[PDB]
């Protein structure tokens, strides 16, 4: 379920941010490739300059892991 998956996102978030509920923007993209979530140019332009746990969870809800299963040659 989403909440159970949310727990994993939260734990990873804390690992990357090391502390607080906010993640550095440079440390943010590496957080997502770890789950297989890719950020498009349009989305990067749309994300708030300060990202917290909730935004990560929700953004992760949206991508989940179905962007393109077995995405090859890219």
């Amino acid at each position: 379920m989403a909440s159970d998956m949310e727990e994993k996102f939260r734990e990873a978030f804390i690992l990357f941010s090391s502390c607080s509920d906010h993640i550095e923007m440079y440390k943010f993209f590496e957080l997502m490739n770890s789950f297989g979530i890719i950020l498009t140019n349009d989305e990067k332009a749309a994300l708030p300059n300060d990202i917290n746990m909730d935004y990560w969870l929700n953004f992760a809800k949206k991508h989940y892991n179905y962007e393109q299963p077995f995405k090859h040659i890219n």
